[PDB]
DNA sequence: GAGGCCGCCTGC
DNA sequence: GCAGGTGGCCTC
């Protein structure tokens, strides 16, 4: 019934391979597809592409199956195209006995004119299906819910009639990841010196830089214990009477739990430890590698930080030995005084790079110099950008010197300015981008104000920033928001995609983007792109990681042309608060993960609300003055990049929005402590500039959950504070310092902690949003010392804006300018990666 | 036009 | 229970 084919090709040990095989109606060969069921039959049918024949001595016949995964397994679920197969690294050796039958799987290859073929409605994109036998077009990598074109790894001359893709594969990845030696330098008593090293793909040689965790090594320099505070001393509870619901000691937007950035060595030597026998274990690799100080590291404490360039270090003559293992990566270490560029431009030409120019003594706490022994393009891709904006992703993409932005849709007038402002020759679009598309698929050459529209092989590249509303919501789809969803802008910038088949595309949107509708809105655009036959994939960045002083996590959806490479995602630059840094995403209970490997620290220490803003000079509240004074040249690293080469006599936009005489009264009484709130306010009459009175806040109603002061008095101010009694409208009182809306619902809000929040210097902004309102949602906008909310210019540095950038319209249109803007250092690391792929194309 | 006011859901 | 994430709507 089980019958082969002929004799044996090869016989090793146990096992004897064959060509063909015969199964009770049927011949195989290595090459074909076959099913097999799985022990639940109520699972769907097993797929796999045979690669191998043979038979064990001790168990029978066998052959190796490199399985294919159903899409349905993919993150794409129930969407998937129902007879859509993906390529993967799995496979296992099985008896014949456990095939079933032989299927057709074919190979659906995008045609030369794929660029072209694109046209298809929504429908089509959304629900279309091939209509075909079961056929695969993608890779699928289900880690980091990555769909890439299939490897085109080559065959053996000796095997070949047993090759398996996935084996070679994984064999290829255990080999990158295994770390190995190589040229051998000299023999020593004890070890064995070598001149170069391998780990996780990368060569480390004698004198290169080497990342280390900050447990690698301490420094010779005492780190001088500092004091977490005591224990919050007791205040006058009738003075501050809402003080007690800051029971919590954490601080929103504080730096004190934000990781140490790499340790920097230069390998001085790479080793092994001798067995007795003379002969090297290179099972344990060894490095001695030369401290380097950052200046915060020396004796000179975190200030020394302040004015110094963010890849700054000085050379030590101390040692350490650590483990090949605990490298964390490669870098280069240059000496200022010998290269050839100067040093911001050598710092400004590739990642990795740090320079010295002093040394460091720390047992003479002086500064040296350091001996002797110490020493040693491509066309931008035509970008269409959607929902621009001002046009901060266009910014940063430019920055990363990939694209030239010649097309730019923005709907609402402002920011069109803006953008045009910014970029002239470059054509912006203010009509809505349904109408512009089906223009353009009608014939039309130009708009109504004689705009040229981009045709078919004009747009390379295809960015955004599509808005979700009416579908923001977890809840799961029904027929009316399925609908709304089907006629939205993602749906219509998925169109644009699919007609101008652009090389790169990137969606960006919020955070919750990949979990809306039950992460369905995340799974349609998936959906979308592998209909259309694109390579793509999902992940969350922190905006905070990639050089600003700000929390802001957003969703970010890549995608890459056949022939084209898929970009990873950017490691991170900066660390950055741990809790800012959940980027997983859940999806049908499956946790997906980006490419991104720096979980625990980073090459540079993370940007403060002083390196954004300490050079900026005092203003009031309301202040309006549009071009005023610098008062003095940039003080931090940050502040000269953004400030940039040239000299600017003039600050712009340094303007804030003029509160009323009450809300500026209470930002004056909002302490200047990190952390401080609105729950630090005191509970007094103020005359207010206007003349008018600010009355106290008196307590009215006993809340059994909150308790009493320790004086006796009540802390509730309403009815509502009671079981079920509902509000008494009597007890709503006005005027009050202490906005007496918060105290009224604070028990369910986390006693609104942040509204009225001054920012920290040593900490970092929460998410820049488009109104600063300190009784906002995102209320924590005060200003560290000066009583007013946070300025245009500094939101603008808050989200890592040039200071020439320019902008358009009243204060407000500039605050929502920069609070819809996707920060220029997150898309220039994006854009560095789509660079990558552009370099790296066959 | 500007300020007071403040639900519902999720991950842990 | 705590922290984070989403602005919009009466109202004068
Ligand atoms: C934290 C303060 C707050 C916000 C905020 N940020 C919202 S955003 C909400 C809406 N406003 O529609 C919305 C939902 C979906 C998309 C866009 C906006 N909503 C709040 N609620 C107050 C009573 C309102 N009827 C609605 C619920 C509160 C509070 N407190
Ligand atoms: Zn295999
Ligand atoms: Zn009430």
């Amino acid at each position: 019934r089980i019958s082969w084919v002929g004799e044996a090709v090869k016989t090793d040990g146990k096992k004897s391979y064959y060509k063909k095989v015969c199964i009770d109606a049927e011949t195989l060969e290595v090459g074909d597809c076959v099913s097999v069921i799985p022990d639940d039959s109520s699972k769907p049918l097993y797929l796999a592409r045979v690669t191998a024949l043979w038979e064990d001595s001790s168990n029978g016949q066998m052959f190796h199956a490199h399985w294919f995964c159903a899409g349905t397994d993919t993150v794409l679920g129930a969407t998937s195209d129902p007879l859509e197969l993906f390529l993967v690294d799995e496979c296992e050796d099985m008896q014949l006995s456990y095939i079933h039958s032989k299927v057709k799987v074919i190979y659906k290859a995008p045609s030369e004119n794929w660029a072209m073929e694109g046209g298809m409605d929504p429908e089509s994109l959304l629900e279309g299906d091939d209509g075909k036998t079961y056929f695969y077009q993608l890779w699928y990598d289900q880690d980091y819910a990555r769909f890439e074109s299939p490897p085109k790894t080559q065959p053996t001359e000796d095997n070949k009639f047993k090759f398996c893709v996935s084996c070679a594969r994984l064999a290829e990845m255990r080999q990158k990841e295994i770390p190995r030696v190589l040229e051998q330098l000299e023999d020593l008593d004890s070890r064995v010196l070598y001149y170069s090293a391998t780990k996780n793909g990368i060569l480390y040689r004698v004198g290169d830089g080497v990342y280390l965790p900050p447990e690698a090594f301490t420094f010779n320099i005492k780190l001088s214990s500092p004091v977490k505070r005591p224990r919050k001393e007791p205040v006058d509870e009738d003075l501050y009477p809402e003080h007690y619901r800051k029971y919590s000691d954490y601080i929103k937007g504080s730096n004190l739990d934000a990781p140490e950035p790499y340790r920097i060595g230069r390998i001085k030597e790479i080793f092994c430890p001798k067995k007795s026998n003379g002969r090297p274990n290179e099972t344990d690799i060894k490095i001695r590698v030369n401290k380097f100080y950052r200046p915060e590291n020396t004796h000179k404490s975190t200030p020394a930080s302040y004015h110094a360039d963010i890849n700054l270090l000085y050379w030590s003559d101390e040692e350490a030995v650590v483990d090949f293992k605990a490298v964390q990566g490669r870098c280069t270490v240059e000496y200022g005084e010998d290269l050839p560029e100067c040093v911001q431009v050598y710092s400004m030409g590739g990642p990795n790079r740090f320079y010295f120019l002093e040394a460091y003594n720390a047992k003479s706490k002086s500064f040296e110099d350091p001996p002797n022994h110490a020493r040693s393009k491509l066309p931008k891709l035509r970008t269409l950008d959607v929902f621009s904006g001002c046009g901060g992703l266009s910014e940063g993409f430019h920055q990363a010197g990939i694209s030239d932005t010649l097309w730019a849709i923005e709907m609402w007038d402002p920011a069109a300015q803006a953008f045009r402002l910014n970029n002239p020759g470059s054509t912006v679009f203010t009509e809505d981008c349904n109408i512009l598309l089906k223009l353009v698929m009608a014939g039309e050459t130009t708009n109504s104000r004689g705009q040229r529209l981009p045709q078919k092989g004009d747009v390379e590249m295809l960015c955004g920033g599509p808005p979700c509303q009416g579908f923001s919501g977890m809840n799961r789809f029904n027929s009316r928001t399925y609908s709304k969803f089907k006629n939205s802008l993602v749906v219509s910038f998925l169109s644009y995609c699919d007609y101008y088949r652009p090389r790169f595309f990137l969606l960006e949107n919020v955070r919750n983007f990949v979990s809306f509708k039950r992460s369905m809105v995340l799974k349609l655009t998936l959906r979308c792109l592998v209909r259309m036959g694109y390579q793509c994939t999902f992940g969350v960045l922190q905006a905070g990681q990639y050089g600003v002083a700000q929390t802001r996590r957003r969703a970010i959806i890549l995608a890459a042309a056949p022939g084209e490479k898929l970009p990873l995602f950017p490691e991170p630059l900066h660390v950055f608060a741990p809790r800012a840094c959940q980027l997983s995403v859940v999806v049908d209970d499956k946790k997906f993960v980006s490419n991104i490997t720096r979980l625990s620290s980073g090459p540079f220490r993370t940007i403060t609300v002083r390196d954004t803003m300490s050079d900026l000079p005092e203003v009031r509240n309301g202040a309006s003055a549009l071009e005023i004074s610098y008062n003095g040249e940039p003080q931090s690293w940050f502040q000269r990049q953004l400030r940039g080469a040239q000299y600017q006599p003039i600050l712009r936009d340094h303007i804030c929005k003029d509160m009323s005489a009450l809300v500026a009264a209470r930002m004056r009484h909002i302490p200047l402590a990190p952390g401080s709130d609105w729950r630090d306010l005191p509970n007094i009459e103020v005359r207010l500039s206007d003349g008018t009175m600010a009355r106290k806040l008196r307590y009215t109603h006993h809340d059994r959950k909150n308790g009493r002061s320790s004086s006796g008095a009540l802390r509730g101010v309403c009815s509502c504070v009671e079981a079920g009694k509902a509000c008494d409208p009597a007890a709503r009182q006005f005027n009050t310092l202490i906005p007496w809306c918060l105290p009224h619902t604070g028990n369910r809000h986390n006693h609104w902690a942040g509204l009225y929040g001054r920012l920290e210097w040593d900490g970092f902004f929460s998410t820049t949003v488009t109104n600063p309102e300190p009784m906002g949602k995102q209320g924590r906008v005060l200003h560290p010392e000066q009583h007013r909310v946070v300025s245009v210019r500094e939101c603008a540095r808050s989200q890592g804006f040039p200071d020439t950038y320019r902008l358009f319209g009243n204060i407000l249109d500039k605050h929502r300018q920069v609070g819809n803007a996707v920060p220029p250092p997150l898309a220039k690391a994006i854009g560095l990666e789509i660079k990558l792929c552009m370099l790296a194309k066959a």
